[PDB]
């Protein structure tokens, strides 16, 4: 088992040699569109970058570059977009890829400010009466509610495309206690957060592919991803015995780099999933016991 693993990698503390093992092994791919100069300013962090092979393009002409990357999991028969925390200048980009690609959801996992910093702009409205209008790509968006709790809220976004006037919701799931470079304060309420998000509906087929972020686009959204997928993996033969963590990050670092920032996250990620594995396995009761246990109200 993945339990058999964690044990003994706890138990030699070997994490850091199991995360570095990783990072050696991760793929390199060209990020030539990215690092092009009329794309400096629309990259928040030098170092992190789409591949080109999976980034997402724009449907313009002018410029199709925006920092967010496809990853398409074949096994698991899930896609999600992971993106960076949208800078003051592709806010419009962000949606007009939201519009595009026809994803239902947004999962933003940090705060506009953190560690003293702007990680993220102020991309969707925070309240009724003053909707965002982002004229380059002609998209209208509206807050049509939210549900704070107490570590994360949920939005009811309007998005409109100005030239034709059609419109769309979108759900925007906020964690707003997950640490840049950190781990969510337990399983349970990551596995909340994570369900609250499937019950939604936003990662259904029937839909484009969620959009998740956190300011870079790599750790958090990483984590996130990488048990989610674990999750499916495990659910769809009921089998947690064929899933290979390491090697689902692994193919996960395929289509963009960096996923899972450090060691810890990593060693989140498996509490994540053996916990999860509780559910998958026909344990429902487990789901409101996360709820408990994560004090959400
Ligand atoms: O929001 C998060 O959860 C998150 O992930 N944030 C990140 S990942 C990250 C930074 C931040 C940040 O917010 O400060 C600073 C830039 O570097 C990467 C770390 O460095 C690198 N990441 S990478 O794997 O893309 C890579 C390649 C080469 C050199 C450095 C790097």
């Amino acid at each position: 088992e993945m339990e058999k693993e964690f044990e003994q990698i706890d138990k030699s503390g070997s994490w850091a040699a199991i995360y570095q093992d990783i990072r050696h092994e991760a793929s390199d791919f060209p990020c030539r569109v990215a690092k092009l100069p009329k794309n400096k300013n629309r990259n928040r962090y030098r170092d992190v970058s789409p591949f080109d092979h999976s980034r997402i393009k724009l449907h313009q002409e002018d410029n199709d570059y925006i920092n967010a990357s496809l990853i398409k999991m074949e096994e698991a028969q899930r896609s999600y977009i992971l993106t960076q925390g949208p800078l003051p200048n592709t806010c419009g980009h962000f949606w007009e890829m939201v519009w595009e690609q026809k994803s239902r959801g947004v999962v933003m996992l940090n705060r506009v400010m953190e560690k003293g910093s702007l990680k993220c702009a102020q991309y969707w409205p925070q309240k009724e009466e003053k909707e965002m209008i982002f004229e380059d790509t002609n998209l209208k968006l509206t807050l049509i509610s939210e549900d704070i709790k107490t570590y994360y809220t949920v939005r009811q976004l309007e998005l409109e495309n100005l030239t034709t006037q059609e419109t769309r919701e979108i759900l925007h799931f906020h964690y707003t206690t997950w640490p840049d470079f950190g781990v969510p304060e337990s399983p349970a309420s990551f596995l909340n957060f994570l369900f609250k998000v499937r019950e939604s509906g936003s990662l259904s087929p029937e839909h484009g592919p969620v959009v998740v972020h956190c300011s870079a686009g790599i750790g958090r959204s990483g984590t996130f991803c990488l048990a989610d997928t674990c999750l499916l993996l495990m659910d769809k033969r009921k089998d947690p015995s064929s899933v290979d963590i390491k090697k689902v990050l692994l193919d996960m670092r395929k289509f963009r780099m960096g996923l899972i920032q450090t060691a810890d996250q990593l060693r989140f990620s498996y509490l994540a999933v053996i916990e999860g594995a509780k559910f998958i396995m026909g344990d429902s009761s487990v789901q409101d016991q996360w709820k408990e246990l994560s004090h959400e109200d």
